[PDB]
């Protein structure tokens, strides 16, 4: 049992193989079809492809500073969840955002509803959401504890590609939502990250900021610098955003495309091994696993080990390994841990995070995969007994 | 055309490799290339990273972690006024304030005696650019630091393998930044490297890098001290504010093979250069770069005459039409950027008169690592 599989055959090899006889491997004519594709897939107007699912966080928060009318500036209030990967929580202190944290919610392993809806305020600038292992959170109740202020909503949706509520995809809820292209993840293009958003203004500062806060991505009439000049000597080497260089490679490009085709079946077959699972961990004894929202792509299963039942987690941590069972902790725990890095941030905490801190110490992770786990989820309740 | 092709079969069978081992995320390739880079420059460490340009940004954030932090938001960082945009955004990402320095003429690198006016005591910190191939005179720069708390930095990215007292350029600098993009010197379709001689900068690189975790740092390291062997815990810490800007392992096997070639490489381009000036040495309307140390030759440049009475635009429509393909030297003047400047905290020191006057009668053609003897003379008759 292995927290992770490939998800290539040949046809990702000869992907490869293509962008080689082309001798052009520069970001280019397969990175936008993927864009392409990527946005048809889920419903959006504008996918923008980068290099990975990090920094297209980065730009996702960059960009809300170059908008015309900027949508934040710095002291701006953000609230964001108290579990999720580091690099969810760095663009925001990078850009001197206030950061408001607000204790997940143990079921869902999601941001508490209730939490949050108190914890959202007047000086509440944003709300940077994660639809935490495939499990998207609930957009109704949180577009009500908005309504219908002038307050942002993205979404880091990094591990729920696929996922959906209501019928609508996950991702394409924020102004801006974001995926990631890692090996680990639902598809994997070595690396890789894709911004999605139906925002033309958006749209145009991400091509901008991609790469090198250049013009030359960007169309004749665009949202940034209102009409291109004609002349390349000039046009050429113009630089009116500081940016990056955050491009992906063609290989990636060429890459997704071919993942965003088995894309289906990789969901239907987590689907099925999550609905398996549930019915194997249904009732169990000392563990609670989580609670499904919308549809989940099942990124992982997730266990807490139930209140008063006197098991200790690294215990069954030993004999997990001890059967070649990989396990591991959920997600990175309960971010607050981390007090060193959090000594750059101008963060606050909202009430406690007391769920996280119980995660922290009683969560443990197993993978989800898209080829069938019957046995091993099978071989799985045995040595959880 | 302009750039050009730096691969024979050994990359793509590099390659293979790496697709061979299935494994693609940064692993033993980058490893062995980071080990073989160093040990190419004369540095004792190096890191490799997605693009030159993440290179530039993590040597400046690297500067905000050190236990003892040698820069705080609003530090005077001097630079010169002619670079790429990307030597730039990360100082005003920093929150630091610039100064803008401009270059000399002849050399195209920062001019000595502005540095030598600029300098002051709230100047922190100085990033050169050897610009072209072209190396700074670091002998004077250094004698101009003195012996005072000045950091000196380099992005080295338009010339890798050029020379200057017998020392690598990249490795005069605190830290210096290297690329390996398309149209550079090596070509490992992108990519860049951090070298340093600093250990705690170099642990706090591994770790802003990838996540700002632990993973790539040594048990005794200069961030956390001493890791500890539940991985179940260590596996998931996280103590800098860093990024995910991992290099790929397939660039990492490419580079390798890059390295080896790159004497020869740099043996062709200095010959080109050497035929290259004797063509254009006593040029009418036409000057060219001053040499310093020993250029790694980027390109070529060339700076209308003041007088001349000849029109920078119609050189190019010439170049064009002779099928020539030309560009600006660089970016030409960087504080033409208006609209991005918008966004900085900088000033200017005096005046960019030069940086100004390249901007508007100068021009570039490239350079590459296979013998141009017979372009070079077309050139030679078409910029009659
Ligand atoms: O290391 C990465 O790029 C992805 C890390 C991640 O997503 C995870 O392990 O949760
Ligand atoms: O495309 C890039 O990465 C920028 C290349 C560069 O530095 C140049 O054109 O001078």
């Amino acid at each position: 049992y292995p927290l992770a599989s490939s998800t290539w055959d040949d046809l990702e090899y000869k992907a490869i193989q293509s962008v080689l006889d082309s001798k052009m491997f520069t970001m280019g004519e397969y990175v936008k079809q993927y864009e392409t594709q990527f946005a048809k897939t889920f419903g959006s107007k504008y996918a923008v492809m980068v290099s990975s699912g990090s920094t297209a966080n980065l730009l996702m928060i960059a960009a809300l500073f170059f908008t015309k009318k900027p949508r934040l500036k710095k002291g701006d209030e953000i609230i964001v969840p108290a579990v999720s990967w580091s690099t969810t929580y760095y663009p925001l202190q990078q850009y001197g955002l206030r950061v408001k944290f607000v204790d997940i919610d143990i079921n869902t392993l999601n941001i508490d509803i209730e939490s949050l809806k108190e914890a959202v305020t007047d000086s509440t600038k944003a709300i940077l959401t994660v639809n935490l292992l495939g499990n998207p959170n609930n957009f109704d109740e949180i577009n009500k504890i908005i309504g219908g202020r002038d307050i942002i909503l993205l979404e880091d949706n990094c591990e729920s590609m696929g996922a959906t509520f209501n019928n609508k995809c996950a991702g394409t809820f924020g102004l801006m939502g974001t995926f990631s292209s890692f090996y680990n993840k639902h598809i994997a293009t070595m690396e890789g990250g894709c911004i999605v958003t139906d925002d033309e203004e958006i749209y145009h500062i991400l091509l901008c900021i991609r790469a090198h806060g250049w013009t030359r991505n960007l169309p004749k009439k665009n949202k940034v610098t209102g009409v291109k000049s004609d002349d390349q000597f000039e046009e050429s080497f113009k630089f009116v955003l500081p940016g990056y260089n955050v491009r992906p490679l063609e290989m990636s490009g060429a890459i997704g495309i071919e993942q965003l085709k088995k894309l289906p079946r990789f969901i239907s077959v987590r689907r099925k091994n999550a609905e398996y699972f549930l019915d194997k961990f249904k009732d169990h004894p000392y563990l609670d696993v989580q609670q499904e929202t919308g549809e989940s792509s099942w990124f992982g299963f997730s266990f807490i080990i139930k209140k008063d039942s006197g098991v200790i987690r690294k215990q069954l941590v030993e004999n997990l390994n001890s059967a070649g069972i990989e396990c591991r902790p959920i997600v990175t725990g309960n971010f607050l841990k981390n007090t060193d890095v959090l000594k750059y941030f101008d963060y606050t905490v909202h009430n406690n995070v007391d769920n996280a801190e119980y995660l922290d110490k009683n969560g443990l992770f197993v993978g989800n995969h898209q080829i069938e786990l019957f046995d091993e989820i099978d071989y799985l309740r045995e040595v959880l007994k």
